[PDB]
This record gives structure tokens, sequence and C-alpha cells, in this order.
């Protein structure tokens, strides 16, 4: 095909383990989660796949994933680029709390919704809560406008703001004919697979995209996919 | 006190205690230079540093020096720029050889020289010698003109293509008051520690930048040092340094 586009999920977080709403709290790698980083490494390296550009979040969990993978492939010396628009979805209030104990609390038929409806959001998060400073007030976020800034996200919101860094950073590179490498999450990844294959918000909602796997596409110069994505790794 | 620099070196190197000249040859840290970066990422993170831009080379032991800081200060989101103007001196045909080595092919009296010299280049490395296709042909120098491709470099050359990237690229940054991190080398960071010292060419040869410590610099609005360097670490590390 003319172009080719890797995505990579963070590895396994601390998070994942704890049972805990990670969103924008900076979880790192669980020790499993760099072992998988370090497979999709070696997967990629043993396919002889090069780039010319990476992306990622502000979010050490893809950050950490992404140098694993390019110390792998021996390509540390790629140009990186990070943005908070590849950031996981903003949980809100949920954020912290453990998933258990909150369909405990508010039911499966609440929870399900806030984890897999395509446009309720959580609830925000207020300056009572207790990672409000340690993300709304992260200076990794200083440059984003008030409006920007969110206190919480459904899928949509998340794929509203991550398309837009798609549009005017990433798809100029493709076209270049630059290979571009994204490490980033679940739930942003899930905005540029929705928008590059057409879904609907159903088929979107019922997709998962594993940790640590190299998933790669083979893009017409379109940007459409040629053929279904495919996943890196042994049997 | 207008504006706060940090410069490190890469942390050793698996060719220091071979004496080998490395050069653009991607040699990694070594086990010790991994634990110098790491100490110095902690002395960072205990005086509190806070970073908004790096800038590093295109080689993995100043990529990696800058990975371990940046983890170990919690500053793995900041921008970081690449560019093999922060490179280490190109050996030339010097790359891949220790100084014996590098005596019994040159002989003692053109060793010397280049040893010595501000601005007599070593051999260049020609399409024959082992590291040839591993450097010129890599892919990370593919942008670089014919012309800017080097094939050896004095020090003065080497300062000449760093010395553009601070005026043009990272100057800007830290007049917008970025507070910033260079981990680089040895030899392109003399470039910047010789404009800013306004250093002559013996005294920035004779100065040692040892590998994986903070080297902090306070400087004034004209970019000038307000005082000397700081060698940034614990008790041990700055009685090594100083
Ligand atoms: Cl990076």
């Amino acid at each position: 095909a003319a172009y080719k586009l890797v995505l990579i999920r963070h590895g396994e977080s601390a998070w994942n383990l704890e049972n805990r709403f990670s969103g924008w709290y900076d979880a790192d790698l669980s020790p499993a989660g760099h072992e998988e980083a370090k497979r999709g490494g070696q997967a990629l390296r043993d396919a002889g796949y090069e780039f010319d550009i990476c992306f990622t979040s502000v979010q050490k969990r893809a950050i950490r994933t992404l140098w694993t993978v390019l110390d792998a492939i021996d390509q540390m010396w790629l140009p990186v680029v990070r943005t908070w628009r590849l950031n996981e979805r903003h949980y809100g209030g949920l954020t912290g709390l453990n998933k258990a104990e909150t369909a405990a609390k508010h039911g499966e038929a609440q929870v399900k919704i806030w984890r897999r409806s395509y446009d309720v959001p959580p609830p925000p998060m207020e300056p009572d809560h207790p990672f409000y400073s340690n993300i709304s007030k992260d200076r990794r976020y200083a440059d984003l406008t008030e409006d920007q800034l969110p206190s919480c996200e459904s899928l949509k919101d998340t794929i509203a703001r991550a398309l837009p860094f798609w549009n005017e950073e990433i798809v100029p590179q493709i076209k270049e004919g630059k290979r571009v490498l994204i490490a980033a999450h679940g739930n942003s990844l899930r905005g540029i697979v929705k928008h590059l294959e057409g879904l609907s918000e159903e088929a979107i909602m019922e997709l998962n995209l594993p940790t640590g796997i190299p998933i790669v596409y083979e893009l017409d110069k379109n940007l459409k996919p040629i053929k279904p994505m495919q996943f890196l790794g042994d049997e």
C-alpha cells in the first residue's frame, strides 16, 4: 500500500492492577506492562520495522512504552512529539476510584454507561477531588485554555480533541511518506481507528485494543486501510 | 538569575575503558554510566529542578542519559528535541580505534597533532573504514546535505556546527523564559561553555566536563553566567568532579 502506520496502546499500568480508573492520572507501567512493551518492540524489531517520527501523549505509561519500543528497534534517535491530545479519556470524578466499588455503589447499569457509552461523560472532577490538583493543576497542561482543560470526557469528547491533532500534525507526516508510530491509549487510539475505518459509534464501543501489542495498518493514498488491522507478535 | 540552564554530558559510554574513539558510532552507556545518569537525575529531583524543554543529540548515549534524568525527575512528558548538531565530534578514520591503534596506523606525529590541535581535523572516514557505512549511510543523517555530512571534525569544526543550533534554536527558548536541559556530549557542550564563558581555544580544550554530572549555570539577561558552573550532586560526586 502507499503508507504503513503502526499504533500501540501502552503496556499494562500499575492502576490496571489496583483495579482503579486512571484517566489522566499519570500511572506508570506495571512490571508486566514493561515486559509487554519489550515484547511488542521485539516483534517490530524481528519484522524489520523502520519509523521516521513518533507521536505519543503526555502520560508516562504511553511514553515509557514508546521508549521501550524505540530501544528494542534501535531507533531511539527518532523525533518524538508528545501531546495531551493523545491522552487517555479523562475519567472525571471516577479517577482513582476502585472499579468494583464503583459498580457496588452505583450499580451495573450506571457504571456500564460511564464505561461503555459513546457520549455520556463521567461526573466532573471538582476541586474537592483527591486528584484535582494532581491532574488539573499539573503544569504540563499550563498552555491549555480554560475551555480545553477537561474536568471529564465522554469517548466522543476524547475523539473530538484527538482528531484535530491527527489531522493537523499526523496526517501531513503520513502524506510525506514518513513512517509514523503512535504510542498512546485505548480511547485516543479508538478515535483514530474509528476515523480510519469509518466505524459507527456502536462498532467503536465494542472494539477493545490490547495493551502493548503493535497494530499495523496499510493505508492507500486517501489514508484508507486496504485491509483489516494486523497485530504483531508470536502465535 | 534571569535564567537557569542545565547541561549534562552523557554518562560514561561502553567505550570509555577501552580508550576507544566512539565519535559518531552509537555506543551505549556502560553500567557505571547509567548509574552516573541515575545519580544526576536524583540530584536534580532532590534540588527540585523543573524544566520546560530538553535538547539532545541523535546518539543513544546522550538520549539514554536524558531519558534516565527525566524518569528520575518525573518529567517524561517534557518536549524533547534531538539534533545531530549536538553530536560528539566525528573522529573520522580514528573512529573505532584505541589510542595505541591510532598511533600504529597513523604514526605518533599526526596522532599528537590531532590530539593537541583545536583546528586540525583527524583523517576522514573513507569507504574502506569498518564504520563507514554504519555512520555515513545511517538513516539518522539522511537530511544532511553532502556538504553538511562530515567525514571528520576538528573540535573547531564540531563547535562550528553546534553553535548555530544553540544560537537559532536554544537561545530563543531561554529568552522566552523556558528552563532548558541539554543532554549531550563533552565536545559539543564545549561549544556552549566556550561561548557562555568567552573561553580561549586552549582553555576549552583543557576543560574537563565529567560524564553524567548535571552542570548548572545561572545566566543574566545577556546569557552571561553570573558565577562559575556548579557541579550538582552528593559529596562524593562533587568531590570527584572538583
Ligand atoms: Cl523522547
